[PDB]
DNA sequence: CGCGGGGGCGTC
DNA sequence: CAGACGCCCCCGCG
């Protein structure tokens, strides 16, 4: 049993390899991490998750707009904002000829919902 | 109404 | 524990 499971607090061996691959599946949805913040007791399954959530407090804005020089807490958000300039709109309204385009997927969804 | 910003989740 | 990229979803605001 060289092998061991990575989940926190549940350290233990496993003779074979596949005999362990299957174990982890147990930890499938546990929330090992939490936020060491005042009254903000929120648990996160993944690590990058918590890391990110941190910024809500920290204030950090790790990403910056090459154009507006504006900083954002998330890359996906910046990614979008980048269209503020590019003027890209990959989402066309699927209704009869109401050929309106939107930069964000959901931005469209709300359009439809208004039709 | 366009877009900021936070959640959750699949994935290499 | 795999950090990091990418989306959908949903809400709030000027
Ligand atoms: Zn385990
Ligand atoms: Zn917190
Ligand atoms: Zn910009
Ligand atoms: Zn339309």
């Amino acid at each position: 049993r060289p092998f061991m499971c990575a989940y926190p607090g549940c350290n233990k061996r496993y003779f074979k390899l596949s005999h362990l691959q299957m174990h982890s599946r147990k930890h499938t949805g546990e929330k090992p991490y939490q936020c060491d913040f005042k009254d903000c007791e929120r648990r996160f399954s993944r690590s990058d998750q918590l890391k990110r959530h941190q910024r809500r407090h920290t204030g950090v804005k790790p990403f910056q707009c090459k154009t507006c020089q504006r900083k954002f807490s998330r890359s996906d958000h910046l990614k979008t904002h980048t269209r503020t300039h590019t003027g890209e709109k990959p989402f066309s309204c699927r209704w009869p000829s109401c050929q309106k385009k939107f930069a964000r997927s959901d931005e469209l969804v709300r359009h439809h919902n208004m039709h």
